[PDB]
Protein backbone atom coordinates (compact mmCIF):
# COMPACT_ATOMS: atom_id res chain seq x y z
CA UNK A 1 0.00 0.00 0.00
CA UNK A 2 1.13 3.86 -0.88
CA UNK A 3 2.25 4.76 2.55
CA UNK A 4 2.14 8.00 2.23
CA UNK A 5 -2.15 7.96 2.35
CA UNK A 6 -3.39 9.32 5.55
CA UNK A 7 -0.02 9.68 7.15
CA UNK A 8 1.62 13.38 8.65
CA UNK A 9 5.79 12.99 7.19
CA UNK A 10 7.46 14.32 10.38
CA UNK A 11 8.47 18.05 10.78
CA UNK A 12 12.31 17.99 11.37
CA UNK A 13 12.46 20.22 14.30
CA UNK A 14 16.61 20.73 13.72
CA UNK A 15 15.85 22.15 10.37
CA UNK A 16 12.79 23.92 11.30
CA UNK A 17 14.62 25.87 13.99
CA UNK A 18 17.16 27.16 10.88
CA UNK A 19 14.67 29.08 9.06
CA UNK A 20 14.33 30.99 12.19
CA UNK A 21 17.43 33.08 10.61
CA UNK A 22 15.24 33.45 7.39
CA UNK A 23 12.64 34.75 9.31
CA UNK A 24 14.72 37.41 11.24
CA UNK A 25 16.40 38.08 7.70
CA UNK A 26 12.83 39.16 5.97
CA UNK A 27 11.54 40.93 9.36
CA UNK A 28 14.70 43.46 9.31
CA UNK A 29 13.87 43.77 5.25
CA UNK A 30 10.11 45.02 6.61
CA UNK A 31 8.78 42.14 4.74
CA UNK A 32 6.00 40.12 6.71
CA UNK A 33 4.72 38.33 3.70
CA UNK A 34 7.90 36.51 3.00
CA UNK A 35 8.53 35.91 6.89
CA UNK A 36 4.90 34.58 7.12
CA UNK A 37 5.80 32.02 3.71
CA UNK A 38 9.14 31.26 5.54
CA UNK A 39 6.79 29.87 8.16
CA UNK A 40 5.09 27.93 6.45
CA UNK A 41 8.21 26.09 5.22
CA UNK A 42 8.89 25.23 9.21
CA UNK A 43 5.81 23.42 8.81
CA UNK A 44 6.37 21.52 5.53
CA UNK A 45 8.36 17.70 6.12
CA UNK A 46 11.46 16.83 4.53
CA UNK A 47 13.89 14.24 4.80
CA UNK A 48 16.35 13.47 7.86
CA UNK A 49 19.89 12.54 6.53
CA UNK A 50 22.11 10.04 8.12
CA UNK A 51 25.09 10.69 6.48
CA UNK A 52 27.53 9.61 8.59
CA UNK A 53 28.00 7.53 11.88
CA UNK A 54 27.78 10.05 14.25
CA UNK A 55 24.86 11.22 12.98
CA UNK A 56 22.83 8.30 14.48
CA UNK A 57 23.19 9.42 18.04
CA UNK A 58 20.23 12.01 16.59
CA UNK A 59 17.64 8.89 15.45
CA UNK A 60 16.34 8.43 18.92
CA UNK A 61 15.95 11.49 20.10
CA UNK A 62 14.11 11.80 16.64
CA UNK A 63 12.08 9.01 17.60
CA UNK A 64 11.14 10.01 20.73
CA UNK A 65 10.19 13.54 19.47
CA UNK A 66 8.07 12.10 16.58
CA UNK A 67 6.18 9.94 19.39
CA UNK A 68 5.35 12.88 21.67
CA UNK A 69 4.15 14.54 18.40
CA UNK A 70 1.95 11.53 17.32
CA UNK A 71 0.25 11.70 21.16
CA UNK A 72 -0.37 15.20 21.51
CA UNK A 73 -1.21 15.65 18.09
CA UNK A 74 -3.42 12.57 16.77
CA UNK A 75 -1.65 12.13 13.63
CA UNK A 76 0.06 9.05 12.26
CA UNK A 77 3.79 10.37 11.94
CA UNK A 78 5.73 9.14 9.40
CA UNK A 79 9.62 9.13 9.60
CA UNK A 80 11.59 10.14 6.68
CA UNK A 81 14.94 9.20 6.67
CA UNK A 82 17.80 9.36 4.26
CA UNK A 83 21.07 6.43 4.45
CA UNK A 84 23.67 7.64 2.61
CA UNK A 85 27.43 5.85 3.75
CA UNK A 86 28.39 3.04 1.23
CA UNK A 87 32.11 2.76 1.21
CA UNK A 88 33.77 4.16 -1.39
CA UNK A 89 30.61 6.48 -1.69
CA UNK A 90 30.18 8.51 -4.51
CA UNK A 91 32.64 6.84 -6.73
CA UNK A 92 32.74 9.25 -9.44
CA UNK A 93 33.23 12.10 -8.00
CA UNK A 94 36.63 13.62 -7.68
CA UNK A 95 36.45 14.09 -3.93
CA UNK A 96 34.25 12.13 -1.43
CA UNK A 97 33.43 13.08 2.57
CA UNK A 98 31.57 9.72 3.06
CA UNK A 99 33.72 7.86 6.02
CA UNK A 100 34.36 4.63 4.69
CA UNK A 101 36.64 3.10 2.18
CA UNK A 102 36.78 -0.35 0.96
CA UNK A 103 40.70 -0.61 1.70
CA UNK A 104 39.89 0.28 4.90
CA UNK A 105 37.20 -2.98 5.82
CA UNK A 106 34.72 -0.67 4.19
CA UNK A 107 32.11 -3.14 3.41
CA UNK A 108 31.76 -5.10 7.06
CA UNK A 109 31.64 -1.27 8.33
CA UNK A 110 29.06 -0.28 6.48
CA UNK A 111 27.04 -3.48 7.63
CA UNK A 112 28.20 -2.38 11.36
CA UNK A 113 26.38 0.97 10.50
CA UNK A 114 23.35 -0.47 8.92
CA UNK A 115 23.45 -2.80 12.37
CA UNK A 116 23.47 0.64 14.47
CA UNK A 117 20.36 2.09 12.54
CA UNK A 118 18.00 -1.10 12.57
CA UNK A 119 19.04 -0.88 16.83
CA UNK A 120 17.29 2.58 16.85
CA UNK A 121 14.30 2.09 14.24
CA UNK A 122 13.59 -1.53 16.53
CA UNK A 123 12.91 0.17 19.59
CA UNK A 124 9.63 0.13 21.32
CA UNK A 125 8.92 4.22 20.50
CA UNK A 126 10.14 3.10 16.91
CA UNK A 127 7.53 0.17 16.83
CA UNK A 128 4.62 3.18 17.06
CA UNK A 129 5.93 5.09 14.32
CA UNK A 130 6.21 4.76 9.93
CA UNK A 131 9.18 5.25 8.42
CA UNK A 132 10.11 6.15 4.65
CA UNK A 133 13.85 5.13 4.15
CA UNK A 134 15.62 6.59 0.89
CA UNK A 135 18.66 4.49 -0.01
CA UNK A 136 21.74 4.97 -0.90
CA UNK A 137 21.65 8.86 -3.44
CA UNK A 138 24.66 9.00 -5.70
CA UNK A 139 25.32 5.10 -5.87
CA UNK A 140 24.00 2.50 -8.41
CA UNK A 141 23.09 4.95 -11.45
CA UNK A 142 27.17 4.65 -11.21
CA UNK A 143 26.96 1.25 -12.24
CA UNK A 144 25.30 2.64 -15.25
CA UNK A 145 27.15 5.74 -16.43
CA UNK A 146 30.72 5.39 -14.97
CA UNK A 147 31.80 1.99 -15.38
CA UNK A 148 34.61 3.20 -17.18
CA UNK A 149 36.11 5.20 -13.68
CA UNK A 150 38.26 2.59 -11.79
CA UNK A 151 36.67 3.76 -8.23
CA UNK A 152 33.67 3.05 -9.37
CA UNK A 153 34.53 -0.27 -11.22
CA UNK A 154 36.19 -1.46 -7.84
CA UNK A 155 32.49 -0.02 -5.99
CA UNK A 156 30.35 -1.61 -8.03
CA UNK A 157 29.67 -5.01 -6.18
CA UNK A 158 30.02 -3.37 -3.23
CA UNK A 159 27.31 -0.82 -3.70
CA UNK A 160 25.35 -3.72 -4.65
CA UNK A 161 25.74 -5.78 -1.81
CA UNK A 162 25.62 -2.70 0.53
CA UNK A 163 22.01 -1.84 -0.37
CA UNK A 164 21.18 -5.27 -0.48
CA UNK A 165 21.90 -5.57 3.05
CA UNK A 166 20.28 -2.15 3.91
CA UNK A 167 17.20 -3.68 2.20
CA UNK A 168 17.63 -6.98 3.92
CA UNK A 169 17.62 -5.28 7.39
CA UNK A 170 14.86 -3.37 7.58
CA UNK A 171 12.41 -5.68 6.59
CA UNK A 172 9.17 -4.85 8.97
CA UNK A 173 5.51 -3.95 8.57
CA UNK A 174 6.31 -0.44 9.62
CA UNK A 175 9.31 0.67 6.90
CA UNK A 176 8.57 1.28 3.38
CA UNK A 177 11.82 1.56 1.38
CA UNK A 178 12.89 3.42 -1.87
CA UNK A 179 16.02 2.96 -3.53
CA UNK A 180 17.52 6.07 -4.41
CA UNK A 181 17.43 6.10 -8.75
CA UNK A 182 19.00 9.24 -9.68
CA UNK A 183 17.17 11.84 -11.67
CA UNK A 184 15.84 11.99 -15.41
CA UNK A 185 18.91 13.73 -16.96
CA UNK A 186 20.88 10.97 -15.53
CA UNK A 187 19.48 8.07 -15.79
CA UNK A 188 16.32 8.67 -18.29
CA UNK A 189 18.71 8.82 -21.37
CA UNK A 190 17.33 5.87 -23.80
CA UNK A 191 20.13 3.88 -23.31
CA UNK A 192 20.17 3.76 -19.57
CA UNK A 193 17.09 3.05 -18.63
CA UNK A 194 17.00 -0.81 -19.49
CA UNK A 195 20.53 -1.05 -17.68
CA UNK A 196 18.45 0.79 -14.96
CA UNK A 197 15.65 -1.27 -13.74
CA UNK A 198 18.27 -4.65 -14.47
CA UNK A 199 20.38 -3.37 -11.48
CA UNK A 200 17.50 -2.42 -9.58
CA UNK A 201 16.15 -6.03 -9.88
CA UNK A 202 19.80 -7.53 -9.07
CA UNK A 203 20.02 -5.48 -5.66
CA UNK A 204 17.01 -6.34 -4.75
CA UNK A 205 17.23 -10.29 -5.48
CA UNK A 206 20.79 -9.84 -3.47
CA UNK A 207 18.40 -8.94 -0.82
CA UNK A 208 16.48 -11.99 -1.19
CA UNK A 209 19.12 -14.24 -0.70
CA UNK A 210 19.71 -12.75 2.55
CA UNK A 211 16.04 -11.69 3.36
CA UNK A 212 13.93 -14.70 1.90
CA UNK A 213 10.83 -12.60 0.85
CA UNK A 214 12.48 -8.73 1.39
CA UNK A 215 10.77 -6.09 -0.52
CA UNK A 216 11.27 -2.83 -1.34
CA UNK A 217 8.25 0.21 -1.99
CA UNK A 218 10.14 1.29 -5.05
CA UNK A 219 12.24 3.93 -6.15
CA UNK A 220 13.39 7.64 -5.52
CA UNK A 221 14.05 10.62 -7.81
CA UNK A 222 15.69 13.52 -8.17
CA UNK A 223 17.06 13.29 -4.61
CA UNK A 224 18.79 16.85 -3.86
CA UNK A 225 18.45 18.17 -7.75
CA UNK A 226 16.21 20.90 -9.50
CA UNK A 227 14.65 18.62 -12.22
CA UNK A 228 11.03 20.04 -12.26
CA UNK A 229 7.74 17.61 -11.88
CA UNK A 230 5.67 18.77 -15.22
CA UNK A 231 8.11 21.06 -17.26
CA UNK A 232 6.28 24.65 -18.12
CA UNK A 233 9.29 25.24 -20.56
CA UNK A 234 11.29 22.37 -21.49
CA UNK A 235 14.81 22.73 -21.30
CA UNK A 236 17.22 22.47 -24.73
CA UNK A 237 19.60 20.69 -22.80
CA UNK A 238 16.83 17.80 -22.31
CA UNK A 239 16.92 17.44 -26.22
CA UNK A 240 16.74 13.73 -26.98
CA UNK A 241 15.71 12.85 -23.43
CA UNK A 242 12.33 11.66 -22.97
CA UNK A 243 12.51 12.15 -19.34
CA UNK A 244 13.03 16.15 -19.28
CA UNK A 245 10.92 16.50 -16.29
CA UNK A 246 10.49 13.86 -13.17
CA UNK A 247 6.69 13.03 -14.21
CA UNK A 248 8.07 12.25 -17.52
CA UNK A 249 10.80 10.21 -16.07
CA UNK A 250 8.60 8.11 -13.92
CA UNK A 251 6.23 7.55 -17.47
CA UNK A 252 9.51 6.47 -19.24
CA UNK A 253 10.98 4.52 -16.18
CA UNK A 254 8.08 2.52 -14.94
CA UNK A 255 7.86 -0.21 -18.10
CA UNK A 256 11.32 -0.96 -17.44
CA UNK A 257 10.74 -1.72 -14.12
CA UNK A 258 7.58 -3.77 -14.58
CA UNK A 259 9.44 -5.46 -17.27
CA UNK A 260 12.14 -6.94 -15.07
CA UNK A 261 9.59 -7.30 -11.74
CA UNK A 262 10.56 -4.30 -10.05
CA UNK A 263 8.51 -2.64 -7.99
CA UNK A 264 7.40 0.58 -9.90
CA UNK A 265 6.64 3.32 -7.08
CA UNK A 266 7.75 6.51 -6.53
CA UNK A 267 8.58 9.39 -4.27
CA UNK A 268 10.07 12.32 -6.00
CA UNK A 269 12.13 15.50 -4.65
CA UNK A 270 10.81 18.89 -5.47
CA UNK A 271 12.22 20.80 -2.27
CA UNK A 272 14.32 22.72 -4.76
CA UNK A 273 12.49 22.51 -8.26
CA UNK A 274 9.85 25.24 -8.42
CA UNK A 275 11.76 27.73 -10.60
CA UNK A 276 12.93 26.54 -14.29
CA UNK A 277 15.56 27.76 -16.31
CA UNK A 278 18.38 28.30 -13.73
CA UNK A 279 21.22 25.87 -15.78
CA UNK A 280 22.64 25.63 -18.30
CA UNK A 281 23.77 22.57 -18.64
CA UNK A 282 21.99 19.27 -17.16
CA UNK A 283 24.86 18.11 -14.96
CA UNK A 284 24.86 21.56 -12.83
CA UNK A 285 24.34 20.45 -9.71
CA UNK A 286 25.67 22.81 -7.09
CA UNK A 287 23.62 25.28 -5.34
CA UNK A 288 21.98 26.92 -8.59
CA UNK A 289 21.28 30.03 -8.30
CA UNK A 290 17.35 31.31 -8.00
CA UNK A 291 16.33 27.88 -7.39
CA UNK A 292 12.96 28.12 -5.73
CA UNK A 293 10.83 25.54 -3.51
CA UNK A 294 8.92 23.47 -5.45
CA UNK A 295 5.65 21.69 -5.08
CA UNK A 296 4.99 20.93 -1.96
CA UNK A 297 4.76 17.30 -0.10
CA UNK A 298 1.44 15.74 -1.16
CA UNK A 299 -0.30 12.40 -2.28
CA UNK A 300 -2.96 14.44 -3.93
CA UNK A 301 -3.16 12.84 -7.68
CA UNK A 302 -4.65 15.64 -8.76
CA UNK A 303 -1.32 17.19 -8.83
CA UNK A 304 0.86 13.78 -9.09
CA UNK A 305 -1.04 12.72 -11.49
CA UNK A 306 0.55 9.28 -11.71
CA UNK A 307 -0.80 5.76 -10.07
CA UNK A 308 3.08 5.02 -10.36
CA UNK A 309 3.84 7.99 -7.77
CA UNK A 310 3.24 7.64 -4.20
CA UNK A 311 4.36 10.76 -3.29
CA UNK A 312 6.02 14.27 -3.84
CA UNK A 313 8.59 14.98 -0.88
CA UNK A 314 11.38 17.30 0.12
CA UNK A 315 14.76 15.13 0.42
CA UNK A 316 17.51 17.36 0.49
CA UNK A 317 16.24 20.13 3.00
CA UNK A 318 16.45 23.51 1.04
CA UNK A 319 19.11 25.44 2.33
CA UNK A 320 21.94 23.22 3.26
CA UNK A 321 24.60 23.89 1.26
CA UNK A 322 25.65 21.39 -1.51
CA UNK A 323 29.13 22.24 -1.33
CA UNK A 324 31.46 25.92 -0.64
CA UNK A 325 32.60 27.97 -3.29
CA UNK A 326 35.89 28.72 -1.80
CA UNK A 327 38.20 27.79 -4.03
CA UNK A 328 41.13 27.51 -0.98
CA UNK A 329 38.75 25.52 0.85
CA UNK A 330 39.95 21.80 1.59
CA UNK A 331 36.67 20.24 0.06
CA UNK A 332 36.39 22.80 -2.80
CA UNK A 333 34.47 21.48 -5.37
CA UNK A 334 35.08 22.88 -8.88
CA UNK A 335 31.03 22.60 -9.81
CA UNK A 336 30.17 24.78 -6.47
CA UNK A 337 31.87 27.74 -8.94
CA UNK A 338 29.75 26.88 -12.10
CA UNK A 339 28.36 30.10 -14.24
CA UNK A 340 25.02 28.68 -12.82
CA UNK A 341 25.87 28.38 -9.25
CA UNK A 342 25.25 30.54 -5.74
CA UNK A 343 28.17 32.18 -4.79
CA UNK A 344 29.85 32.50 -1.95
CA UNK A 345 28.57 29.25 0.03
CA UNK A 346 29.38 27.17 2.25
CA UNK A 347 30.41 24.15 3.11
CA UNK A 348 27.94 21.43 1.93
CA UNK A 349 25.26 20.73 4.58
CA UNK A 350 25.74 24.27 6.63
CA UNK A 351 22.81 26.74 6.61
CA UNK A 352 23.27 28.90 3.64
CA UNK A 353 20.73 31.86 4.54
CA UNK A 354 20.82 33.86 1.20
CA UNK A 355 19.79 30.57 -0.77
CA UNK A 356 16.79 29.81 1.42
CA UNK A 357 15.47 33.48 1.25
CA UNK A 358 15.95 32.76 -2.95
CA UNK A 359 14.28 29.71 -2.14
CA UNK A 360 10.68 31.35 -1.01
CA UNK A 361 10.59 33.99 -2.88
CA UNK A 362 11.26 31.60 -6.52
CA UNK A 363 8.88 29.16 -4.95
CA UNK A 364 6.19 27.64 -7.51
CA UNK A 365 3.70 27.65 -6.47
CA UNK A 366 4.20 30.72 -4.51
CA UNK A 367 4.03 29.98 -0.86
CA UNK A 368 0.94 30.61 1.25
CA UNK A 369 1.89 32.33 4.12
CA UNK A 370 1.23 31.45 8.02
CA UNK A 371 0.10 34.30 9.91
CA UNK A 372 -0.49 33.80 13.74
O1 LIG B 1 23.97 13.39 -26.82
N1 LIG B 1 23.52 12.24 -26.18
O2 LIG B 1 22.63 11.39 -26.84
C1 LIG B 1 23.95 11.94 -24.92
C2 LIG B 1 23.75 10.66 -24.40
C3 LIG B 1 24.20 10.35 -23.11
C4 LIG B 1 24.83 11.33 -22.34
O3 LIG B 1 25.28 11.01 -21.08
C5 LIG B 1 24.60 11.34 -19.88
O4 LIG B 1 24.89 12.70 -19.52
C6 LIG B 1 24.33 13.11 -18.27
C7 LIG B 1 24.52 14.62 -18.11
O5 LIG B 1 23.30 15.22 -17.64
C8 LIG B 1 24.94 12.31 -17.11
O6 LIG B 1 24.25 12.57 -15.89
C9 LIG B 1 24.98 13.25 -14.85
O7 LIG B 1 25.82 12.34 -14.13
C10 LIG B 1 26.50 12.93 -13.01
C11 LIG B 1 27.37 11.86 -12.36
O8 LIG B 1 28.15 11.20 -13.37
C12 LIG B 1 25.51 13.51 -12.00
O9 LIG B 1 26.18 14.24 -10.96
C13 LIG B 1 24.54 14.48 -12.68
O10 LIG B 1 23.51 14.83 -11.76
C14 LIG B 1 23.92 13.86 -13.92
O11 LIG B 1 23.17 14.86 -14.63
C15 LIG B 1 24.78 10.81 -17.38
O12 LIG B 1 25.62 10.09 -16.47
C16 LIG B 1 25.13 10.39 -18.82
O13 LIG B 1 24.62 9.08 -19.07
C17 LIG B 1 25.03 12.61 -22.86
C18 LIG B 1 24.59 12.91 -24.15
O1 LIG C 1 21.47 12.77 -4.54
N1 LIG C 1 22.82 13.08 -4.30
O2 LIG C 1 23.74 12.79 -5.30
C1 LIG C 1 23.28 13.71 -3.17
C2 LIG C 1 24.65 13.98 -3.03
C3 LIG C 1 25.15 14.64 -1.91
C4 LIG C 1 24.30 15.04 -0.89
O3 LIG C 1 24.83 15.69 0.20
C5 LIG C 1 24.42 15.54 1.56
O4 LIG C 1 23.31 16.41 1.81
C6 LIG C 1 22.75 16.26 3.13
C7 LIG C 1 21.48 17.09 3.24
O5 LIG C 1 21.79 18.49 3.23
C8 LIG C 1 23.78 16.63 4.20
O6 LIG C 1 23.29 16.35 5.53
C9 LIG C 1 23.29 17.49 6.39
O7 LIG C 1 24.58 17.69 6.98
C10 LIG C 1 24.67 18.77 7.92
C11 LIG C 1 26.10 18.75 8.44
O8 LIG C 1 26.34 19.90 9.26
C12 LIG C 1 23.64 18.60 9.04
O9 LIG C 1 23.64 19.72 9.93
C13 LIG C 1 22.24 18.42 8.47
O10 LIG C 1 21.32 18.17 9.54
C14 LIG C 1 22.24 17.26 7.48
O11 LIG C 1 20.97 17.16 6.83
C15 LIG C 1 25.12 15.90 3.96
O12 LIG C 1 26.11 16.52 4.79
C16 LIG C 1 25.55 15.97 2.49
O13 LIG C 1 26.70 15.15 2.28
C17 LIG C 1 22.93 14.78 -1.02
C18 LIG C 1 22.43 14.11 -2.15
MG1 LIG D 1 36.99 11.23 4.66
Amino acid sequence: VNPYIGRSPLVIKSYAEKLEETIAYFEAQGDELNAARTRTVQGIPTFAWISDSATIDTIQPLIADAVAHQEASGEQVLVQLVIYNLPDRDCAAKASDGEFHLDDDGANKYRAYVDRIVAELSTADADKLHFSIVLEPDSLGNMVTNMHVPKCQGAATAYKEGIAYTIASLQKPNIDLYIDAAHGGWLGWNDNLRPSAEIFKETLDLARQITPNATVRGLAINVSNYNPYKTRAREDYTEWNNAYDEWNYVKTLTPHLQAVGFPAQFIVDQGRSGREGIRTEWGQWCNIRNAGFGIRPTTDQAIVDSANVDAIVWVKPGGESDGTSDVNAVRFDENCRSPASHVPAPEAGEWFNEFVVNLVINANPPLEPTYA
